[PDB]
């Protein structure tokens, strides 16, 4: 004990038991220094030699390092002087204590070793660390005991070692300022990632991230903003390490499958279990120290229970001391300090942990497919390559995620029912059961659910279908108006689809209603079946209170136990997957030697090929040797094995036996285009230098010049518009700037036009061409291009026939003839959701949800006065009635609450269905009645997003969540209430800490979002650049740029790693902040207990507390909520926008027409003027003419703006500023718009169908009958079409008309007007592209059928509209002409001068 050494007690117990009691002096001097110390000296060898080995480059040295290495000597100064007075005190002629011997001159060997390892820290890149900061923080806490009994003593008044005392006082002060300056990290600006640069406490907080947060409230970020990951993430270290292991399992796992054919000896699959042991030996670093960050946490977890047992029975009796109750306060935020520092970290090792397998698993993909074998690269098909690596590999990101919990949930779950089977007997086993059972209950509800979703899902595509096509034709519809009885197609299918979506919405209820009734039905039944089965159990506020706190906790693993199971039982299958592609066999090219020595640049030595393994080979036994410059074209019977020699040239096919070389690169280009998608520029230069000269000799031999020029990008055009000939020069164009020695082209213009191909001749393999150096072999049946040939040879049947002269070739007494023959604030957007759901719904559900709340402040309150109704009645039996009635209510008041969440749930389902309702019914009608100036301005793309994803996002996301906003505040403002309410000055905390919660809600939400969308934009790239990988592989193998692409995914996968991780981040940067803001409410309202303890009762201390205690989940899970609402609530804006847009006249008026009045034939204009847009100068102005009644009218609008216009205006698609007459005439607006639209009639320029049934497609409103139709189908000649055809009317017509032919699908709209019987009716350029035979068969109907009728034709053929009896051409917005077409040609005019113009 060294009491002795000490001369005074060490250990006295009697010393802590009385009231106000204090620590022997001995113990704190002593046993306590010797902790610190001793870590400080234990650990030191170690670290130190870390920084004398590392040895990184020194810094400067700066005032931090100034005063941490000022101070520390100065706490050596007061050392200093203590020492001396054990000395002096040796002539003062005292026994000297030998503790005041060794414990002033240990620390002077201490503080020394801390001015060296501070020394070291200016060598080493973590300016603070896991050594120096913890030291300092067990030396102040422990040191804290000894300042207590120091402190006591002088109030008391003894000075007997006032001496000592002023140096503790000083030196404990400034080892606080030590750890102070040793939390600041020095701000150099070497690492832009500050994470390198960072103190054990500052990390520790996540307080790096501090700089974006607050920056980018301010303004939107940038893929720059987001600093880059540090070198030791990047993917070039990854694969590499990754790399290295599969090799070494892969070799023994082929050696044992190998050994089971070794088996075979003794007596599909390809080696296996390789993938798993990688990717741990490779990791396992990282594996020990996530298992140990948790074990502290899942320990230190069940710590917070047992406290709370005793500041409950603290509170219970008066006598325990004052001290007790105010340390266990302390102690509990401690362990909620902990915890959670501890819990965020296993987050963060975790979590990237998982980025780590993504990024190895799929860029160890992009290399295996630049060396797979072709012979198995064709099982799997190209789209399929795309997903093992951004489906099955994401997967297993995934399950490295939550890995740990697999051990976690076993030892969470198993040691929360000791504590609970200690605290409440075999009880608890009931109460678990209730958990468990839950778990089959939660499964069949989702089953059922997700049938709804798939059956649902093909609904939700026929109305996308049917949208596609109204707006593709709005101008269609308007004209023969149309659009009323299209809605009522639209609506139809919205109604069955609504009818769906309530059925999930009432089911999605039934599984939130369970997890919210989890905690109330264990409660009940708990305390139940304990106190009912024995009349020698009693509750005690101990036992049930930190019960309830031991469910909570248990509640949470028990759910994960079978959602892990399953994604681990996934995870197997996509190993299995890319655990194929990774072993793949690869391609072995022993047969093509790539080498310089041989003479000709082409050698064969009877070398065979085969396109499959046991095939017969489609080349085989060939000999061609070429020298260099000999442009030869081969051309072979095809299925000669000719197509076969460039996929033997470039290593593609298998051989059979023997070698083929070459020499020099060599260029290939394929018969199937491959473009990597880029501007014009980008494409051709494939990785080479920009030059301008050569860039544009070569451009002007593709002569793109005029084709790109005219275009209107020129190098800025864009591939996503390019037709198979368009570029068919561009695949040739980018071989020509590569300039490698040999070039193999194949059918290079065959695709082409044959002039261009003759042109072509010249510029590539011309006598002249830029590759008259070149040696060109070429392919292709086209002797356009023969003339200049150097050498001309044949292949039959993968033996050559002929070779040599092309002279040779004309006379070789073999085949040539047949050769020849062989021819071939801002509230207002909350508010419209609001007023959609309907503002009284929206009182009863808020009002069922308070009920809510009303009765759990309540049934606290019960549960509080049954347990203190032990102290009365214990030693007694506990009148029986008592025990009933207490048992009784609390069943109630636990039913209730469920009534009223209930209630609140299915009015709630009812609610959003019907919010869905009013907001799509507006949109169509107003779209639908909208100008066609809106679709003009408008993409088209725009407005079906907007009944596509919007609509969607106001029916299964928006309406989901907003169920938790609401839920959680009510969780919320329930636990302050029971707070404020058992201590009333506890009022006072709860402002400063809500604005704590506000200022952090806004802030993470903030810039999470902002964050939201770029981790988004760069995870596309990742997946297309694995697309053209794979359909240009032949390409990139051959022109061996493979280096330049297997280094162009680096960057891509690693611009999605530093997103991805500044967002990992954002979300530690919410959980430290506010897991204190739930802390200190613990902590604060605790001692609030303490403080005024006099009065409370032992229990309210149990509630307050308990439900304390899960303040914490809650406050984070609401900020994650009001960050999906605030996105997803964008979408009822836009869905209000496109409703508030113009609705541009009345479909109908007062004055309607007299009933005759279609039948009057005539149209007159007086001084007409229509704006081309409102802003725009009128593009007809003064129009004024009476037309001829029931007479062929022609009207010329070629050469001239407006003639588009004329038509708009008699069908009024768009009103005009001037220009009316009512109704015999053009002010038609007194009768009302589809008055007028339906009384004139129209066949339209291109002829458009919408989908549909063939009677709907000429009457949709069904106003006709077949006895009419089908004679006028036979009036068009059409009965032969639709009489064939079984189903025949009702023959449905498929979509894009593509069931009809091109003439059948013109003729359709021609019998459309047929049917409508107007005389005043406008053909429309009907011959713009279309073939006078189809237009005989038209020409006949208008001329016969449409008989004394007032046909206006605006066409540009002017020899059609000769045919009209007279004539009044319109141009330059007055009436050009009004004269007979006989006179018009003797008028000397402008139109008789176009008449000579066109050859007329």
């Amino acid at each position: 004990m060294l009491e002795k050494f000490c001369n005074s007690t060490f250990w006295n117990s009697s010393f802590l038991d009385s009231p106000e009691a204090d620590l022997p002096l001995c113990f704190e001097q002593t046993v306590l220094v010797w902790i610190p110390l001793g870590f400080l000296w234990l650990l030191a060898p170690w670290q130190l030699l870390h920084v004398y080995k590392s040895r990184t480059k020194r810094s400067s040295t700066t005032k931090l390092y100034l005063a941490k290495q000022v101070f520390v000597g100065f706490l050596l100064i007061l050392a200093a002087i203590e020492l001396a007075l054990v000395l002096t005190e040796d002539s003062g002629q005292a026994t000297v204590p030998a503790v005041r011997y060794t414990n002033p001159s240990l620390y002077l060997g201490t503080w020394l070793l801390v001015l060296l390892i501070q020394y070291s820290r200016q060598w080493c890149v973590q300016k603070n660390s896991w050594f120096l900061s913890l030291f300092w923080i067990l030396s102040i806490l422990c040191g804290t005991f000894q300042f207590q009994t120091l402190i006591r003593t002088l109030l008391q008044g003894d000075n007997s070692n006032l001496a000592y005392s002023c140096l503790f006082f000083i030196s404990y002060g400034f080892q606080i300022l030590i750890l102070i300056f040793s939390a600041f990290s020095e701000n150099n600006e070497s690492s832009n990632n500050p994470s390198s640069i960072a103190s054990f406490l500052s990390s520790i907080t996540y307080s790096w991230y501090d700089s974006i947060i607050l920056k980018g409230y301010k303004r939107p970020l940038t893929l720059e903003d987001v600093w880059e990951v540090d070198e030791e993430m990047k993917t070039k270290t990854l694969v590499s390490k990754f790399e290295t292991h599969m090799k070494r399992e892969l070799q023994k796992a082929r050696r044992a499958l190998q050994r089971r054919q070794e088996k075979s000896s003794q007596q599909k699959d390809v080696p296996k279990s390789w993938l798993m042991k990688a990717l741990f030996k490779t990791f396992y670093m990282v594996l020990l120290k996530s298992f140990l960050l948790k074990l502290v946490n899942d320990i230190f977890t069940f710590v917070s229970p047992q406290l709370l047992k005793l500041l409950i029975s603290f509170a219970s009796d008066r006598d325990t001391y004052l001290w007790i109750g105010y340390l266990c306060a302390i102690l509990l935020f401690t362990a909620a300090l902990i915890q959670s520092f501890c819990l965020q970290c296993y987050f963060q090792l975790c979590f990237k942990l998982g980025v780590k397998v993504r990024t190895a698993i799929m860029a160890s993909v992009y290399k295996k497919a630049l060396t797979l074998s072709n012979l198995a690269r064709k099982e799997y098909t190209v789209g399929e390559t795309v997903n093992l690596m951004s489906v099955d590999a994401q997967k297993l990101m995934d399950v490295t995620n939550f890995m740990h919990m697999l051990w976690s949930s076993v030892l969470q779950i198993v040691l929360s029912i000791f504590f609970l089977w200690r605290e409440l007997g075999p009880s608890v086993l009931a109460g678990v059961g209730v958990m468990v059972l839950v778990i089959p209950i939660n499964a069949i509800l989702s089953t059922k659910s997700k049938t709804i979703q798939v059956k649902n899902m093909k609904n939700k595509d026929k109305r996308l279908k049917i949208m596609n096509e109204i707006l593709s034709g709005i101008k269609i519809l308007k004209y023969f108006a149309w659009e009323p009885s299209f809605r009522d197609q639209v609506q139809n299918l919205r109604k069955k689809e609504l009818k769906n979506l309530l059925a999930f919405s009432q089911l999605q209820c039934v599984v939130i209603f369970v997890f919210q009734l989890t905690p109330v039905l264990v409660s009940v039944v708990t305390f139940s079946v304990y106190v009912l089965v024995d009349s020698n159990n009693i509750l005690d506020a101990q036992k049930a209170f930190t019960s309830i706190t031991l469910f909570n906790i248990l509640r949470f693993p028990l759910s994960m136990l079978p959602m892990m199971i399953s994604s681990m039982l996934q995870a197997s299958v996509s190993t299995e997957r890319l655990e194929k592609y990774l072993g793949g066999d690869d391609l072995d090219t022993s047969a093509i030697r790539h080498d310089c020595n041989f003479d000709k640049a082409m050698q064969f030595s009877e070398a065979s090929f085969t396109w499959e393994h046991d095939s017969e080979a489609t080349v085989r036994d060939v000999n061609l040797d070429i020298m260099a410059g000999q442009l030869v074209a081969v051309i072979g019977p095809v299925g000669s094995g000719k197509s076969s020699l460039i996929s033997a040239m470039l290593g593609e096919m298998e051989n059979v036996h023997g070698h083929i070389t070459i020499k020099g690169t060599t260029a290939y280009v394929p018969q199937q285009s491959w473009i990597q998608n880029g501007t014009i520029k980008d494409n051709i230069l494939f990785g080479t230098e920009f030059n301008e000269k050569r860039y544009q000799q070569v451009l002007e031999a593709c002569a793109l010049l005029p084709d790109l020029e005219m275009l209107p990008g020129g190098d800025l055009a864009e591939i996503g518009n390019l037709s198979g000939g368009q570029k068919q020069r561009i695949s040739l164009a980018r071989a020509t700037y590569q300039n490698l020695d040999i070039y193999l082209l194949d059918d290079p213009l065959s695709a082409v036009d044959a002039h261009v191909g003759k042109h072509i001749f010249n510029k590539v393999l011309g006598p002249n061409g830029l590759l008259k150096g070149k040696t060109r072999l070429l392919v292709t049946h086209s002797m356009h291009f023969l003339p200049q040939v150097d050498e001309i040879v044949v292949l039959g049947n993968g033996t050559i026939v002929e070779k040599g002269s092309y002279s040779a070739l004309l006379a070789k007494k073999g085949e040539f003839a047949k050769n020849l023959k062989t021819f071939l604030v801002k509230f207002s957007i909350y508010l419209e959701y609001l007023q959609a759901i309907g503002l009284f719904s929206i009182f009863f559900i808020i009002l069922a949800f308070v009920m809510n709340s009303v009765a759990f402040i309540g049934s606290n309150l019960w549960l509080s006065a049954w347990t203190s109704d032990s102290k009365i009645f214990n030693s007694t039996d506990y009148p029986a009635s008592q025990r009933d009635m207490r048992v009784g209510v609390y069943g109630a008041l636990g039913l209730a609450q469920g009534i009223f969440v209930f209630i609140a749930h299915f009015w709630s389902a009812f609610g959003f269905v019907h919010a869905s309702n009013i907001l799509h019914k507006q949109l169509l009608n107003n779209i639908l009645r909208a100008p066609m100036r809106f679709f003009d301005t408008t993409p088209t793309g725009r407005i079906v997003n907007r009944f596509a994803g919007d609509i969607s996002t106001v029916d299964d996301t928006l309406p989901q969540s907003l169920r938790s906003w609401i839920t959680c505040f009510l969780g919320i403002i329930s636990t302050l209430v029971m707070i404020c309410m058992a201590t009333p000055v506890f009022t006072i905390i709860v402002i400063p800490l809500g604005i704590i919660y506000v200022s952090v809600q806004m802030f993470y939400v903030s810039t999470s979002r902002q964050l939201r969308r770029l981790d988004s934009v760069t995870r596309s790239p990742i997946y297309s650049h694995f697309s053209e990988t794979v359909s240009g592989l032949p390409v990139i193998r051959a022109f061996e740029h493979q280096q330049r692409f297997l280094k162009h995914n680096e960057v891509r996968i690693d611009t999605n790693q530093k997103c991805v991780f500044s967002w990992i981040t954002s979300n530690r940067w919410l959980a430290i902040r506010l897991e204190l803001v739930g802390n200190l409410t613990v902590f604060f309202s605790a001692l609030m207990m303490v403080i005024y303890r006099d009065t409370l009762s032992g229990d309210t201390v149990g509630f307050v507390l308990s439900n304390a205690l899960n303040i914490t989940q809650t406050l984070n899970w609401l900020v994650r909520m009001t960050s999906e609402i605030e996105t997803n609530i964008v979408a009822v804006e836009r869905i209000t926008e496109y409703t508030k847009v113009e609705n541009e006249a009345p479909w109908v008026t007062d004055k309607r027409p007299p009933p005759d009045w279609p039948s009057k034939g005539k149209i007159q204009f007086n001084n007409y003027q229509v704006r081309y847009r409102p802003e725009l100068d009128l593009v007809l102005r003064g129009i004024t003419c009476d037309i001829g009644s029931m007479e062929k009218i022609g009207v010329v609008g070629r050469t001239g703006a407006g003639k588009s216009s004329l038509t708009n205006c008699l069908f009024r698609i768009l009103e005009a500023a001037g220009g009316q007459i009512i109704i015999d005439g053009v002010d038609i607006a007194s009768i009302g718009l589809h008055d007028l639209r339906e009384k004139l009639t129209i066949i339209p320029q291109d002829p458009i169908l919408f989908s549909g049934s063939l009677r709907m497609n000429l009457d949709p409103f069904n106003n006709y009958s077949d006895e009419e139709i089908w004679k006028a189908l036979e009036l068009a000649h059409l009965k032969s079409f639709v009489a064939s055809l079984q189903l025949g009317l009702s023959h449905e017509v498929t979509e894009a008309g593509g069931n009809l032919s091109i003439g059948q699908r013109q003729l359709l709209c021609l019998g459309r007007a047929l049917l409508r019987k107007s005389k005043i009716l406008v053909l429309d350029e009907a011959t713009a592209a279309v073939d006078l035979e189809t237009d005989n068969l038209i020409q006949t109907t208008i001329q016969n059928e449409f008989a004394h009728c007032t046909v206006i034709t605006i066409a540009h053929r002017l020899h059609t509209i000769m045919d009209s009896d007279k004539v009044m051409v319109l141009d330059n917005g007055k009436i050009i002409e009004c004269g007979s077409p006989e006179e018009l040609l003797q008028i000397p005019g402008p139109f008789y001068f176009m008449a000579k113009e066109a050859g007329i």
